DNA sequence: CAGCTCTACGGATGCCTCACA
DNA sequence: TGTGAGGCATCCGTAGA
């Protein structure tokens, strides 16, 4: 239980660091915040020796923290950190460099005193063929900490101007809705009462069906009444205002005017990323909102987005010959499923058309039936398509891609309840859910590809001082000094394609890369 | 029985509790 | 003998991939 300070600093302790493998590093501090506190005790545990402790509040100057920094920066020595997302954050925040972080928490979450725990976790992950994903996550710990440290900078002037504008628009829409409803005594945010107000106004479907649910899907069916438009518009404006615009400035840390979110690695069932504080993942797609996120001055962003990542993992899982043949021809499946039922011709597909076709493709790939598909297409598109035509189209798609149909068959027959993705991320379902079963593998593989891409990205940008700032389920965006922007673009391409090659062998993945002044200008 | 899936988050609404003189 | 304030799980609805 040696305590290292100026009184008994002999410099011989550094000789212990020579030729070592494990070190159960765990730090202590005065609180939880990273920009407002400092490290009090750093504890390092070495096998066959008592835990050694360093206190930073009494040792000053340099030449004492030489062995510890050398061990930390070394890539050949593993650092066992309990919940290595807070301690590593503190270590990286200051002028300390840490590498080869191994977390027992991450390993534990991939299932069903640090020295013993490392073995008890490594042996159990090696017996389960989870070593690849565990290595990817442990090497991805550092990119997560880099994202948390950097955060993202906000264009406050545009944000506040837009907040005032949306406030005015919401005010006028509230006035219009209150005038139209002829009530002026009901909170428009109470669904249970506005639905009654709609009922007592003679609003019903053209098929003599009264309003029952106000969900936008059901709310569109009951159009042709000059009251549903007002409800939809207000609700959209009210969400755009309250949900994010009001709550965005309250999440900005002081003295840095940068949003420092919180990134979670295993709080999502499929292995994707959950941001439990201001959800930069949830920003509205429209560019006019994401234009408020900006680089630090004189720097620039690289943004990369996977090109139709899904339906490619599905293609390889299914061994569907026609799918892979089409992919080799560079034709979008989403655009095809658009043009088959929509405005004619392929090149006349816009972003909204591509999005609704994306919804249809994932629906019926994961199990959406032809009557629900009819409802979806009729609601979101002005087809007025009949049921028989929809059934014929459904059958045509399911027979055109024979591999897809055969896969659907086998998954329907089997009830193993155990599922996995291309990196052996095993899951035990509670009950056999058809669409959940079809959906787990593809999204899990997508998340694993994203994590490996991040790992390589951080391990490879070190030569040009590269920093990663955001990652939304398949898209990566990074900061690099403008002097090296083109190199950073090539860096991100190599960071993603190679990662894809580690999982998808048949179809060559592609990535859209862009040079961006904002998070919005994709 | 039969299917589109994962997540977070704001805001109404009965249930629970207690309290005193 | 009366509210009563508060919170506190439970849905509705839309946001994003
Ligand atoms: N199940 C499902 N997933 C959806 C839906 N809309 C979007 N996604 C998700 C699933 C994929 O992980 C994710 C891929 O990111 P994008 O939204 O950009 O789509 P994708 O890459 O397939 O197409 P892209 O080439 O980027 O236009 O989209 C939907 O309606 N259903
Ligand atoms: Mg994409």
């Amino acid at each position: 239980f040696f305590i290292i300070n100026d009184n008994n600093y002999n410099e011989n302790i550094n000789l212990i660091y020579k030729d070592i493998k494990y070190c159960g590093l765990n730090i202590q501090t005065t609180g939880l915040e990273v920009f407002d506190e400092n490290i009090r005790l750093i504890q390092i545990a070495v096998e066959n020796y008592p835990v050694i402790i360093y206190d930073m509040f009494n040792i000053n100057k340099k030449d004492i923290l030489d062995g510890l920094r050398k061990v930390l920066e070394n890539k050949n020595i593993i650092k066992i950190i309990q919940n290595g997302k807070f301690d590593a954050k503190f270590l990286l925040h200051n002028n300390f460099k840490i590498e080869n972080i191994f977390d027992t928490y991450i390993a534990s979450k991939l299932l069903d005193c640090l020295l013993k725990l490392y073995k008890k976790l490594k042996e159990e992950i090696k017996k389960e063929n989870l070593h690849i994903v565990n290595d990817i996550e442990n090497k991805c710990i550092l990119p997560i900490c880099d994202m948390e440290l950097n955060g993202i900078k906000v264009d406050l002037e545009n944000l506040q101007k837009s907040t005032n504008e949306i406030l005015n628009e919401l005010n006028i829409e509230k006035d219009n809705l209150k005038k139209k409803l002829k009530d002026e005594n009901i909170n428009v945010n109470s669904q249970q009462q506005v639905l009654k107000a709609l009922q007592k106004n003679n609003v019903r479907d053209i098929s003599n069906k009264l309003i029952e649910n106000t969900s936008d899907s059901n709310l569109k069916n009951f159009l042709n009444h000059e009251e549903i438009i007002s409800l939809r518009n207000y609700r959209r404006l009210y969400k755009l205002y309250s949900a994010f615009y009001l709550k965005l400035p309250l999440h900005i840390n002081t003295k840095t005017n940068k949003i420092h979110t919180t990134f979670n690695q295993l709080k999502t069932f499929s292995g994707r990323f959950s941001s439990e504080k201001p959800n930069l993942q949830q920003i509205p797609r429209q560019k006019n909102i994401r234009e408020i996120f900006i680089p630090n001055d004189n720097n620039i962003f690289i943004i990369a987005d996977f090109k139709q990542i899904e339906l490619k993992i599905a293609a390889e899982i299914t061994n569907d010959e026609i799918m892979l043949k089409a992919y080799n021809n560079n034709i979008d499946l989403h655009t095809l499923t658009a043009s088959i039922i929509t405005k004619k011709n392929i090149p006349d597909i816009n972003k909204e058309d591509r999005h609704i076709a994306k919804a249809i493709n994932f629906g019926l790939i994961y199990g959406m039936n032809y009557v629900n598909l009819k409802n979806y297409a009729n609601t979101y598109y002005g087809l007025n398509m009949s049921l028989d035509q929809c059934l014929y189209f459904y059958n045509s798609f399911f027979e055109h891609y024979k591999g897809i149909y055969k896969w659907h068959n086998q998954v329907k027959q089997k009830r193993a309840l155990q599922y996995s993705t291309l990196s052996n991320r095993k899951v035990i379902f509670p009950y056999f859910s058809f669409t959940k079963a079809l959906n787990y593998p593809v999204q899990g593989t997508c998340a694993d590809i994203l994590k490996l891409a991040l790992v390589d990205l951080y391990d490879n940008l070190k030569d040009i001082n590269g920093k990663i700032i955001l990652c939304v389920h398949d898209e990566i965006i990074i900061e690099v000094n403008k002097k090296f922007q083109e190199e950073a673009l090539k860096i991100l391409v190599q960071s993603m394609e190679n990662s894809a090659s580690y999982f998808l062998k048949k179809v060559k993945c592609e990535v859209s890369v862009k040079i961006a002044e904002n998070w919005g200008s994709k």
